[PDB]
RNA sequence: GUCCAGCGUCGCUGGAC
């Protein structure tokens, strides 16, 4: 049982407490090293990594051994701290000990009271260094001299030594015996740190361990890394070898056991100086609690508002939840949980430091998402640097992130699954800088609707499509000079990372994707279909070229935003579903007067000329042969009046555009090969299932497209906290309006019973559905199926739409009329020129089968 | 330089053999760890300082740049006659 | 509507009456 603050006088950075929390772990290590000295090898290691804190808890063990209150008669007296990096070079590491052993034995014999007692200890004491210094030669020396053998045969005056000679071990195996009797304690701690810098400063301590800290008066403590001190032992062991016979005897077959014999003699001395059972791993807070389903051993217990009792304080695992969950728009369950997760498995030292931040900005600001960013940002800046992302602390934006939602999945080299942030790399340093972009993405997009379509379009999408091409060129791993340069050819094309407008990243994703036609060569691609500019020969039926003089209205305004001239090697017409996103994120972000969207709504109705990608045959040819709308800006006007308080409410996260593309990527593949294969010389005017046209395949984008944002909003976005859809399965459209009745039908009625209306909740999927741009596009004069099995299901459909939006959309007399089988009027509000359209590449001359 | 100092500590002889593709790269990686870890340790990365060069401080023609540069093209030439450096 | 002309491995595009 313990509690952790966050307030404290002392302003403390990042919120260590007195100790930290390890006290069980630190009493555990206490009673082994008391316990190590009860005998009537006491070497420990403290595993660590990355500067995890290592050496704050050998501090803190020292501050538990050193301030005793003389309990018991068994007590350790603890050395300073030696830092074998920062000791001066060809200084022997037993002088160092000495030299600080000295002062501490100095000091204390200062501090006696009987005069009598210090002049004993002192003569004594004082011929022990005596001793040591004249066996001092004997350590470090490139020869022998005969003279030496004299010094060896001198007998130890008022010392007995069971041995003779020199032995320099026992020199000092009897020094520290009587600094003990001085200290009047029983045994002596040394405590060493890490040799990260230095990689062969350890080999000094090593050998001095084995050979002259060998006794029961002695007790040391060493931190480090074991790769460190292993690739130390196992290089020693090589240069231990005759240099002759590594040259003559390398046959390859001697040499195999010439491998297998130095890792034996290696693995062996490991064990010899460091027992396993000797051996302390730090833990983080995960280990210690936060698991679900499981009673932790321990408890901690998190206050963040300041000057709580100690009793009212929030679970630490509840203590980030609150701030993940609502700082990244998420709500419960597998995705908030996997954030909380890797967020416990970080040191102590750092999260306490973020959750400090975070809670002192946020009781003091009464965007939250805004503050998790900065308290994240200064606490993880390392892995930014170390990344390459945008390390700037200001000059932030969209166009920005984009790069780093990119920059971010090629690194991760997954490509289908970028898009998600999700933390799952192998890696350290990303899976420290996803939640970090997880943050911005929640910011930037928080209460906005064309940056919430801009993100989506660009960086969401650039991911997948991209995935498109690489397979065919530059493939990965065969070269990756080629495949590089292919990425950085890719976003300086579309300006990924730069944005001049949505619209104009539609203008020529549509290029980028027309360089890949199937067997069939048919002018249907994904997610738009290619028209014919030139009239054919003959017409089999009533096809003609599509004549945009034809439309009228608002039904042409609709054709004009829809429409991009890729300038090939022979000019190409496209009609695309990512325009329409594009020309709505435009218009969208007015927020004016009607003067304004007298010129915003014009500049978006105009002819755009787009260069075929550099990587690709026609680059080089290409560039030799290179008021009735009054009525129109009125409908536009009105919606953007009623969009601004919905537009205030919405609250998009990480894992809602992630979920939205999915679905839209897959839903809108899907219709292309259907509507691709059913396609014949009487199809036209649809009226069954088999028979297909040019505004039916439109029409059906844009509804593959609004199916998505639906079913996903209202089971991811934040604002309502359940899911309307029931306990069924749910598919997409492909050839039929049924799965885009029968899902909004159900929350019509799922959602009346609980005294709500379509904007308080689920705000999103209604500024789409009602929008005038959309609207012809829905029912087109030839993409209604008119069967009397399924006439009711659009029937009924068309309501449904009228009911959402609030407002009547389709004339009875209208409604009627296309829905006739029978074969001078005009519309304002529907389409009626792609109904005969000519379709590029249509090598069908059969005719509708029957049965 | 780090980088050059680091494989210094490694000893003469281990590198000989054990020359294995998967030897090679198992001490590439540790060596470019121990070079971050020391480089980042000694300079702070929330006080590194990177100095603008001649594009950031003009920009583009129809972008903004948060600075403004006229050079001179005579002597004695008045201020005003300076013009941009693009 | 027919013609001239142009690009691609017939398909596609340009111009005029």
């Amino acid at each position: 049982k313990i509690i952790i603050n966050l307030f404290a006088p002392n302003l403390p950075g990042s919120t260590k407490e007195d100790d930290l929390i390890q006290k069980s772990l630190r009493d555990q290590l206490v009673e082994s090293i008391r316990n190590s000295i009860a005998y009537p090898r006491n070497v420990f290691f403290v595993d660590g990594t990355r500067g995890a804190g290592k050496t704050t808890f050998i501090n803190s063990v020292v501050k538990s051994l050193n301030s005793d209150q003389d309990d018991v008669k068994v007590n350790i007296k603890c050395l300073p701290t030696i830092d074998p990096t920062k000791l001066p070079r060809h200084e022997p590491i037993l002088v160092t000990v000495t030299a600080r052993l000295n002062k501490m034995v100095s000091d204390k014999l200062k501090g006696y009271w009987a005069s009598n007692d210090y002049r004993k200890q002192k003569e004594q004491w004082q011929n022990h260094l005596a001793q040591l210094q004249r066996g001092l030669h004997l350590l470090t020396d490139k020869e022998y001299k005969p003279e030496y053998f004299s010094d060896a045969l001198k007998l130890d005056a008022q010392l007995d030594y069971s041995i003779g000679g020199q032995d320099l071990s026992e020199i000092f195996e009897e020094l520290v015996k009587r600094a003990c009797e001085i200290l009047d304690c029983k045994a002596i701690l040394i405590t060493f740190d890490d040799i990260d810098t230095q990689f062969d400063a350890g080999w000094d301590v090593l050998e001095s361990i084995r050979k002259f800290f060998n006794s029961r008066k002695l007790v040391v403590v060493a931190t480090g890394d074991l790769r460190l001190y292993s690739q130390l032992i196992r290089g020693k062991q090589y240069e231990n070898y005759s240099k002759t016979l590594l040259e003559q005897e390398k046959e390859s077959v001697r040499l195999a056991e010439r491998g297998y014999m130095v890792e034996h003699l290696e693995q062996q001395y490991l064990l010899k100086l460091f027992p396993v059972q000797k051996r302390i791993q730090l833990k983080t807070m995960l280990q210690l609690v936060g698991e679900k389903g499981k009673a932790g051993k321990e408890e901690i217990k998190v206050k963040t508002e300041p000057g709580m009792q100690d009793i009212d304080a929030i679970d630490v695992r509840q203590a980030i939840g609150d701030a993940v969950r609502e700082g990244l728009n998420l709500r419960e369950g597998s995705d908030a949980d996997m954030y909380v997760n890797e967020l416990l498995k970080q040191p102590v030292r750092l999260l306490m430091q973020v959750l400090q931040d975070f809670y002192t900005k946020k009781y003091h600001a009464t965007s939250v998402p805004n503050l998790l960013r900065n308290a994240l940002y200064g606490s993880m800046l390392s892995s930014i640097y170390r990344a390459g992302l945008n390390y700037e602390q200001h000059r932030f934006g969209m166009d920005s992130l984009c790069k780093d939602i990119f920059t971010y999945v090629k690194q991760d080299r997954d490509f289908n699954t970028g898009f998600y942030l999700r933390p799952q790399s192998e890696s350290e340093a990303l899976r420290n800088c996803s939640i970090y972009l997880a943050s911005q993405v929640s910011e930037n997009c928080q209460g906005s609707l064309s940056k919430f379509l801009q993100m989506l379009l660009v960086g969401c999408g650039s991911v997948s499509i991209f995935n498109q091409f690489v397979t065919e060129l530059a493939r990965a791993e065969n070269d990756r000079e080629k495949f590089e340069q292919l990425i950085s050819e890719y976003v300086a094309y579309m300006s990924v990372g730069r944005i001049e407008s949505a619209s104009h990243w539609a203008n020529r994703c549509c290029a980028v994707v027309a360089n890949s036609p199937n067997d069939e060569k048919i002018g249907v691609f994904l997610g738009m279909v290619q028209l014919n500019r030139k009239s054919r020969q003959h017409m089999p039926g009533g096809y003609k070229k599509f004549n945009i003089d034809t439309e009228n209205g608002l039904a042409k305004a609709a054709m004009a935003s829809s429409l991009s001239t890729v300038a090939s090697n022979n000019l190409m017409d496209f009609c695309s579903v990512f325009n329409l996103i594009g020309a709505i994120a435009d218009i969208s972000a007015c927020r004016c007067e009607r003067s304004a969207i007298t010129n915003a709504f014009n500049k978006v109705i105009a002819q755009t000329t787009c260069i075929v990608p550099p990587w690709s045959e026609a680059a080089v040819r290409a560039e030799m042969k290179g008021t009735e709308f009054s009525d129109a800006i009125t409908k536009v006007e009105q919606w953007l009046k009623n969009v601004n308080e919905i537009e205030i409410g919405i609250r998009p996260s990480a894992l809602l555009i992630g979920k939205v593309w999915s679905r839209f990527y897959f839903n809108l593949n899907n219709v292309a090969d259907q509507h691709k294969t059913r396609l014949y010389r009487n199809a036209e005017h649809g009226r069954m299932a088999s028979q297909s046209n040019a505004a039916k395949i439109m029409r059906f984008n844009v509804l593959a497209f609004l199916h998505a944002v639906l079913v996903e909003e209202s089971l991811y976005h934040s604002v309502s906290d359940r899911e309307y859809i029931g306990e069924g399965l749910r598919l997409n459209p492909v050839t039929s309006v049924d799965e885009f009745e029968k899902k909004i039908k159900i929350i019509g009625e799922k959602l009346k019973a609980d005294n709500k209306t379509w904007k308080n909740t689920h705000p999103l999927f209604f500024l789409l559905i009602s929008c005038p741009i959309l609207h012809p596009f829905i029912f087109p004069v030839g993409g209604i199926n008119c069967s009397v099995k399924a006439l009711n299901k659009e029937t009924s459909f068309n309501k449904l739409i009228d009911e959402i939006v609030g407002d009547k959309l389709l004339s009875d007399e209208e409604w009627d009329y296309l829905t006739k089988n029978n074969d001078q009027q005009i519309f304002q509000n529907t389409i009626t020129s792609l109904n005969s359209s000519t379709i590029v590449g249509a090598s069908y001359d059969k005719d509708t089968p029957a049965r």
